[PDB]
């Protein structure tokens, strides 16, 4: 297993400057940091104390090293890989609303404050001058300038969209957008045997026990949906009836049976209001046995983490996001180290990382680590 420091000969701490000096062919180099000195030397070294005195004797050379490197490269006891990023948005009914992100590696503290988003649930966002809708399947374009088609989807005209930051548009993905899918050959007269009334693209019921069940009439079939998807298209075109017929279900059990894919959920839709749900996240994680990787939209009241964690993040100066880390991070997207300040540094391959002292990278999405601020690479070429 070969746990701890490796004990060499050729790195060197002064006593006062506690500055480091690594031995290179006979010559005593000096370096910026422990993290180049392992480079040059290709073993994780830790350095000997020396006083002042002894490293007269030996001559000195040329400075090496990777002045913009971290320091070292301490990872923490993970294990797992949660990665989560949020957007919070100040002041959602201002003029100037505005979003902050947040970049967390640290187990969540999820409850009924701040948890996943359900099926019927959904916020309403903007982003370049497009409006898009976030649920838990991802994010679906709408045209929020179409009073019909939103009062037809069950959107109210007090729903406001809120920026969602460039990171967390690209976390989400593109899952098309939100809207009935398309009867062209509807208000045709069907050709199921179903009364001349119930032209395609009308909807019908059938009264069972635990409650109605609608129906779309479609070219090669009928389609089962749900209330809201009933009412939905409905709202659009009714085709003339006050409400969709009933039928006997004798009449139906020998029409062909189809899929309508309506995005609509069983539930009525409930968009989250952001000035009291101001945090949005995506979270993903992958635990190192095998499997794929798990994603789940967050809505609520402010970030997944304890409030103790609030007072230890890191908004880097280069960068979008505060940062909340629980120590290093070494992960494969391609590989990076990531510092406790949440500064990315390229590890180009595994000696590289054997020499760092750098093993069993965790899994992480590129989505979020790409938004971490892009140092050196960690090079030995560069080293020297
Ligand atoms: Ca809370
Ligand atoms: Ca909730």
């Amino acid at each position: 297993l070969f746990q701890g420091p490796h004990m060499g000969t050729s790195l060197f701490t002064d006593r006062a400057t506690n500055q480091l000096y690594v031995l290179l062919s006979g010559q005593l180099h000096p370096v910026y940091n422990l993290t180049s000195a392992r480079l040059v030397l290709g073993n994780p070294a830790n350095p000997a104390t020396v006083k002042s005195s002894e490293l007269s004797k030996l001559p000195m050379g040329q400075t090496v090293g990777i002045p913009g490197a971290p320091y070292a490269t301490p990872v923490s006891a993970g294990s797992t890989s949660i990665w989560t990023l949020c957007d919070t948005v100040a002041r959602a009914d201002s003029t100037s609303p505005v979003v902050q992100t947040a970049v967390i590696a640290m187990p969540l503290e999820i409850d009924a404050s701040i948890d996943p988003l359900q099926s019927h649930e959904a916020v309403l966002v903007s982003y370049q001058g497009e409006t898009w809708i976030v649920t838990t399947k991802g994010r679906h374009a709408i045209d929020l300038t179409d009073r019909a088609l939103t009062s037809s989807m069950g959107i109210p005209v007090t729903a406001r969209p809120t920026p969602i930051s460039e990171g967390m548009f690209n976390a989400l993905p593109d899952m098309g957008p939100w809207q009935l899918p398309p009867i062209p050959a509807a208000g045709a007269p069907n050709s199921l045997g179903l009364p001349d009334d119930l032209v395609i693209g009308s909807v019908f019921q059938i009264h069972t026990d635990k409650g109605p069940q609608y129906y779309v009439v479609l070219p090669d079939g009928i389609a089962q949906v749900n209330a809201t998807t009933a009412a939905a298209l409905r709202a659009t075109q009714a085709h003339g009836l006050v409400a969709p017929p009933a039928m006997v279900p004798s009449l139906v059990v020998r029409i062909a049976e189809r899929v309508y894919p309506s995005p609509l959920p069983d539930e009525p839709l409930k968009i989250v209001s952001r000035p009291q749900d101001p945090a949005l996240c995506w979270s993903w994680q992958r635990s190192a046995g095998d499997q794929s990787p798990q994603s789940t939209v967050l809505s609520g009241r402010h970030l997944p983490i304890s409030p103790s964690a609030m007072n230890m993040g890191i908004k880097q100066i280069h960068g979008t996001a505060t940062v909340y880390l629980d120590g290093g991070k070494f992960v494969a997207l391609s590989m990076y180290y990531i510092d406790p300040q949440g500064v990315r540094y390229g590890v180009p391959n595994a000696e590289t990382a054997k020499s760092l002292g750098l093993s069993s990278p965790q899994n992480a999405p590129w989505e979020i680590v790409r938004l971490l601020v892009d140092g050196p690479v960690l090079s030995k070429d560069a080293a020297l």
